[PDB]
């Protein structure tokens, strides 16, 4: 069964609702220019109140390795999602202390060729024509499918690719920073086949 991550959480109530509905991970965007931005302190409060067995991920965009490590131990993250243009070295350094997921934007097979350079880490493909990923699926360990996913389309995207996980943030929102519980229920209901 596919895993589901709900990203850009900015408040407790949305996070908890996510957990109770079946979400396997919850994410916080530590990129200052995002509308879904949340401060380490506010994130800490949420992190700390969540049950175990639910991953806490932090999204960073071209941040310097030390800041990544500090936010991570402070907020008690379980993984780090490197969503910029980070070189494998930075990736490899971060990975010595905590698990990293590398995000890579994709729109044509040239992009999939760039992604293969990071195949040693789990990949989040930020994408749509799912089938163009197919000839590359087995070159990767674990693949997180993302981009434009919503309750209406997740199942189709899951049938074509069969990924480890699926990620979403605006496709289940009422507005930037605030989730819509019915959409979350439906997104998880549909993606997992419950
Ligand atoms: O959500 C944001 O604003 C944001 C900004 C900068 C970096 C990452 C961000 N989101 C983190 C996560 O990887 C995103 O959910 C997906 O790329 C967005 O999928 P969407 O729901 O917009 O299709």
């Amino acid at each position: 069964m596919v895993r589901v991550k709900i990203c850009g959480i900015t408040n407790l109530e949305d996070a908890l609702f996510s957990v109770e509905s079946g979400a396997d991970a919850v994410g916080f965007v530590f990129y200052p220019k995002s509308k879904r931005y949340i401060s380490p302190e506010d994130a800490r409060r949420i992190s700390v109140e969540l049950p175990p067995f639910v991953f806490r991920v932090g999204v960073f965009v071209n941040e310097e390795p030390e800041k990544i490590l500090d936010v991570a131990s402070y907020v008690q993250l379980n993984a780090v999602q490197l969503h910029g243009e980070e070189p494998i070295e930075l990736c490899r350094k971060i990975a010595e202390r905590i698990l990293v997921i590398k995000a890579v934007g994709v729109s044509n097979e040239r992009d999939m060729e760039r992604a293969l350079n990071y195949r040693e880490f789990p990949i989040l493909l930020d994408t749509f024509d799912w089938s163009l990923i197919l000839p590359y699926r087995d070159r990767f360990r674990y693949l997180v499918l993302s981009g434009g996913l919503n309750p209406e389309n997740v199942r189709s995207a899951i049938d074509v690719v069969r990924p480890f996980a699926v990620d979403v943030s605006s496709g289940v929102e009422a507005f930037p920073g605030k989730k819509d519980h019915d959409s979350i229920k439906m997104f998880i209901k549909n993606a997992k086949g419950l």
